């Protein structure tokens, strides 16, 4: 079998192992800030450097997978709380959506909220033109911020946020457990046939988006990764 | 919401928050010896005290839930490394079954491997008589040892195996993600509809169990736990 | 370590967790009003479920308790707003003592005011029997509703009040911080044995009363608590 | 009644409500870092800037306080973790001891370990110059880094710790409540009569240090006090 295994506890901008993307910054303590609070449109996008194979063309078997991370999202005086950080998988060759509008967009799609990716966004505005739901939500997304699934969330100022996802290759089913700073959990699970939508070798990452008046600190604390594909 | 949380990173004799059923003993380090090595067909069983409500006949709603704990099982002289360990859940009235003869049983079922019960074992001996695969196996169990589906894994002796399980309630998915000690990841899930299975008040914990010539070291060395039922 | 932890931000009819004793209901907001306004004598008790082992006979070892909650009491048209609220620790077998006059026993004690209860009272009537106060005030007792210590206070009708309640094992020092309407805070610490006074494990909850003449609504908006006792 | 009350979710450089002192910086997202990992020796403070009358000449009365407040420290690639954070209370004109080594002086004493403070310093270092315990602590300081009391804690590296703090002015009782990452909560409770060892206006603040060896990340993420003084 072939695996792929990884464990941040801190991200410093120097290292190999990542890849940064528009307007990301590594903070002292070792903090991944995606977007500048100072930037008209921020976006910003980290990814593990290395490309995963999560299917084989020769064998036609799927790989499975289980990820940990934890974010912080805080408000930020003047400005609303916007537009979100989402957890994506793409192409190995993904880059910022050329002429990027940021906001409703996650940074992973053009001005239509269309992209190629697949992705689990921690959504805190209410984008219409994407159709979503009234409140703060998680979401399943497929090469579209217009999720394939919702479920509602609350995003609290300055509160650590653990996440748990479970991707089994043979039942196609991506799995998510939202930790919420109160103690309660938020559940999202959606069928996505990752070989159907997307290449043999793709990338991970994160990315977040702000707009002229939609910003808000966007934090990638610590990331935990172990992918297994069969190979006989 | 009701939520229903709990971490443990040792146990202890005389926690009135743990119900111990059986041979369970508490070993000095903290772990849960859920098997006598000494005993016939013997049964060791641990069970949250607090009965959770996964779902409410007045208002429809079901409790999606996260759980992740740590086990270890290790091989004794003379005796065939078996029978294993079952992550259950069951009515909170749920006893050992009268007269069990342990083993393939996993201390849930009666001879035939019929029960009252949901759950995720980590089976170490193929039992014909339950139609178990040939190898050692991770399986999602309803209300029977006879496994609703199996993945193939390895139980190595003296091994610290990690476990994340996540149900989410809305598509009635049972995850299960199983680190492994040579740092593959194995996975399974399967829908299980917890509202058309259990009574409304359950309870969730650990079993294990060995026959005349079939016994070794069953460990639970850690547990949290984290569900959220939404109310009227 | 064994910790108990829990938190609540609302409360649920039918919730495992919580014990209700007497004359409780929980309002359609998810607050827990302890009173009837239409009985005489009416006595009201919330318990957490779960019996927490507060102190071993192993080790000699006592736990330390972090606790946190609010309430409200509002005056109701021409009865004398009375009695109170009192927060209490007692043995898990804990019962409305049988008889109960309610009133300023504050449904612990019996007319004498003696009982088996370690608590932080609330109180809003001055009971000479019971050598209360002249005015309103935040008492520590200890198996009686006859204060070890008291310190002036005023109950607000309508008002919200936060508290803060520590418990050092070591110092055996039970700290209370108590957050007025107006912002003004109150505070009152005693040094109580909680090993030489209660049994090893015990039930923690509120209490509230009234009499013929003297009825309020006493309400539990929010309740959060963790206690850690080391076990060498 | 005389009451200073403030809450603090996030900082600000801008901000005159705070003095900074020494190698202080804010992050983009907010905290405070209280050192510099570039510096030999750094130290580094911060203080509310109102000064605080926690006790009349006039009335000879002494203000009660509560205090809550959340921190991080985290590893540094090659340098020892240390020195730690003292939350701190001093004379309105307390500024960083002069020719200050950093290390074991938390930033608020000597060389000898002497100073004009109390405060409840989390200790990641061993200094034997200062009879400190062989491994962290929590420890209550009276013009001394030599602890009149410790409790033995653990500082785990980019973890978030909560602190709450009633000080009881009848009883003279400094108590303190340390809710640990894994969910442990640690105390540690002393008399410290304040109305003799500091002044009648004082400032509340944090501090931070370091060496040529021992650096690590100091952060202050945020901070709520509310101080009552009876006026009558
Ligand atoms: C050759 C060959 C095969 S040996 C099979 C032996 O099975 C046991 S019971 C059996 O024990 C197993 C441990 O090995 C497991 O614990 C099973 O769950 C349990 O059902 C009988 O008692 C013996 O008579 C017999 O030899
Ligand atoms: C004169 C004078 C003073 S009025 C005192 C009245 O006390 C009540 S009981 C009393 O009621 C209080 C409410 O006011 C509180 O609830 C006390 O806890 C409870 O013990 C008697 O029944 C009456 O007969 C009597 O007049
Ligand atoms: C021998 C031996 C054991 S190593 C001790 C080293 O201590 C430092 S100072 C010391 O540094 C510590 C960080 O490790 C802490 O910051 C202390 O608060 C600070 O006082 C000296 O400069 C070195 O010469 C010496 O080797
Ligand atoms: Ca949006
Ligand atoms: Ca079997
Ligand atoms: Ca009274
Ligand atoms: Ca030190
Ligand atoms: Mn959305
Ligand atoms: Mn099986
Ligand atoms: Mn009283
Ligand atoms: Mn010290």
């Amino acid at each position: 079998a072939e695996t792929v295994s990884f464990n941040f506890n801190s991200f410093s901008e120097g290292n190999p192992a990542i890849n940064f993307q528009g307007d990301v910054t590594v903070l002292s303590n070792g903090n991944i800030q995606l977007t500048n609070l100072n930037k008209v449109n921020s976006v910003g996008r980290v990814l593990y450097a290395m490309p995963v194979r999560i299917w084989s063309s020769a064998t036609g078997n799927v790989a499975s997978f289980l990820t940990s991370f934890s974010f912080e999202m805080k408000d930020i005086k003047d400005y609303d709380p916007a537009d979100g950080i989402i957890f994506f998988i793409a192409p190995e060759d993904t880059q910022i959506p050329a002429g990027s509008i940021g906001g409703g967009t996650l940074g992973v799609s053009d001005t239509k909220g269309a992209g190629h990716f697949v992705g689990v966004e921690f959504d805190t505005y209410s984008n219409s033109e994407y159709n979503d739901p009234p409140t703060d939500h998680v979401g399943i997304d497929v090469n579209s911020v217009d999720s394939v699934k919702t479920v509602p969330w609350n995003s609290v100022s300055g509160a650590v946020v653990k996440v748990t996802v479970i991707y089994d290759s043979s039942t196609k089913t991506l799995s998510v457990a939202v930790t919420n700073d109160n103690g309660d959990i938020t559940t999202i699970a959606q069928v996505v046939d990752l070989k159907a939508k997307l290449p043999e070798r793709v990338k991970f990452g994160f990315s977040a988006s702000g707009s002229l008046g939609g910003r808000q600190i966007h934090l990638i604390r610590s990331w935990s990764f172990t992918s297994t594909l069969i190979t006989t």
